[PDB]
């Protein structure tokens, strides 16, 4: 998507060269933002084929308030397998947060059901947020929260979301995250009755691997084509009944998919 | 100064009139960034006088852990006073979150000393962060944080910031807080050998009470100054070191003043 491809350049032009943790090297830069009117289209990248399918099981997971790769492997995602114990266990990781942060003193807030209630209620309110941050539990999640803070706004009947990535692998990842959430604004934009406005990506370490240069070299020369459009075949009775048939791509004609290594 | 006085006019340009909690009513846009290299000179304000000294003050505080007036005022920072409580308590706000957040398990983590250590024995850490966001106890807060969430990051032995900030009153308060995490800046740069790079602002609902447009187009028909120059006069043996007389502001000529009514 033009955005996505101008950061991938962007990466390539400026990134600095780190040793990350993996010993795999990275270019990286540090603060960017960028933004998606959804009125345009479903922002799925075109230049790449992707599985809306992997996207759709791991939203749904995390609202859920699972943190085991259990469902996730019984849907063919894989990507959460190398983080889990044998069995099946990431720690309190996305989905627990969402659903139960706990309180140092033995309750859980459900910071979903919060959010709902706040854009039913109190759509105005600046503080409409979630945080997978939880300082509190980092020791014993396999993997920090890297989607760590999002937040909810609405002007004039639309609903938009920023997001605050603290790390991220611009191959890989980055198109997952985008629709990802690009998803979960129109899942929140049914159940309250809003139109959808903004999807908001701001990213901290923002990087490429030095083993996705020619991968990420074949997809800057792909000529990025018309967004796909979502359609929402059913409002369940609420943000937790969505299923995956309930959700359909129109329009959606990627470049073929495009293989590269993960890096662990 | 001329990132701030963009964001101003962006606002007045694309914004889009909410109602708010405060019964005032504001003039908002969602999602903004602005970089200021430090490098260039010190962040504050010229188009209208800030005073270096209060700024200072906020900052010695949260770092303290202290979340009571009572030093605020023997140095006259009122702005604090209205949120507090028959003692002065403001509750778990930010310095509390910031030396001493509540685990679930009895502990209490100081997010100042860890980023601190990160930045020593692993800078290209990707998880550099500080939150002041503990969902846990919002409800014990006399105001939700605003300055919400930030993180390190460095690159060619400088060091960068960014601050996610979810509601920002841009007429009163951002000056401020711009200053604020650009202190913090020179102050971890001075204690880990490192040199300042950038400070990366990101907004969340950024906005301009309705009350405060005379005051905005007469500040937006000044010319900014060139940039103060921050002297520290001494290295401190910790973080938590610091006096305010070890800090000198050279070459600030600013604009008067201009007052405005803070909506409660
Ligand atoms: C280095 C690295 N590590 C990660 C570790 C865990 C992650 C978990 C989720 C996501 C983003 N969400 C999804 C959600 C689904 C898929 C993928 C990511 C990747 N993916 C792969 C590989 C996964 C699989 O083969 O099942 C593909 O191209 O088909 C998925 O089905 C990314 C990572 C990363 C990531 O992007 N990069
Ligand atoms: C509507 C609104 N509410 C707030 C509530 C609490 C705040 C706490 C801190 C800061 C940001 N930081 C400082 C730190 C010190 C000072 C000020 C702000 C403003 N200030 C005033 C004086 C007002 C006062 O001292 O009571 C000035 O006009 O110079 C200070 O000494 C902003 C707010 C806001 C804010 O900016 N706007
Ligand atoms: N874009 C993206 N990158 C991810 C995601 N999860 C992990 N990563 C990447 C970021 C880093 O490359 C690595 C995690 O390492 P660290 O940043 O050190 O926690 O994996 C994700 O959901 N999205
Ligand atoms: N710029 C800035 N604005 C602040 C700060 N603290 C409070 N405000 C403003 C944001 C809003 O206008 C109001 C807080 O209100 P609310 O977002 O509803 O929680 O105060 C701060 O440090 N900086």
């Amino acid at each position: 998507m033009k955005q996505y491809l101008e950061l991938m350049q962007k990466v390539l032009d400026e990134g600095t060269q780190k040793n990350d943790r993996t010993g795999t090297g990275t270019l990286s830069i540090f603060g960017h933002q960028m933004r998606f009117n959804l009125q345009d289209g479903f922002p799925l990248v075109t230049t790449k084929r992707c599985h809306l399918r992997s996207i759709i099981h791991e939203l749904l997971w995390f609202l859920q308030g699972d943190t085991n790769i259990a469902y996730l492997h019984e849907n063919n995602v894989t990507i959460w397998d190398e983080w889990a114990d044998e069995n099946g266990d990431l720690g309190p990781v996305y989905g627990k947060q969402w659903r139960a942060w706990p309180t140092p003193d033995g309750r859980h807030i459900d910071q979903i059901t919060t959010v709902l209630n706040q854009l039913k209620n109190d759509p105005d309110s600046r503080r409409i947020i979630v945080s997978a941050w939880n300082v509190g539990e980092l020791d014993k999640m396999a993997l920090a929260p890297c989607h760590a803070f999002f937040q909810f706004y609405v002007a004039d009947g639309k609903l938009s979301c920023q997001l605050y990535q603290r790390s991220c692998d611009v191959f890989l990842g980055l198109p997952f995250n985008i629709a990802s959430y690009a998803l979960l604004v129109h899942m929140m934009a049914q159940q309250c009755d809003l139109e959808v406005g903004d999807f908001v990506w701001t990213g901290g370490d923002t990087h490429l691997y030095s083993n996705h240069m020619d991968q990420t070299h074949l997809q800057l020369s792909r000529e990025p084509r018309p967004l796909p459009k979502l359609i929402i075949k059913r409002k369940p009775e609420s943000i937790f009944d969505y299923r995956f048939e309930d959700f359909e791509i129109e329009g959606y004609d990627p470049h073929p998919g495009i293989k590269a290594p993960v890096a662990i």
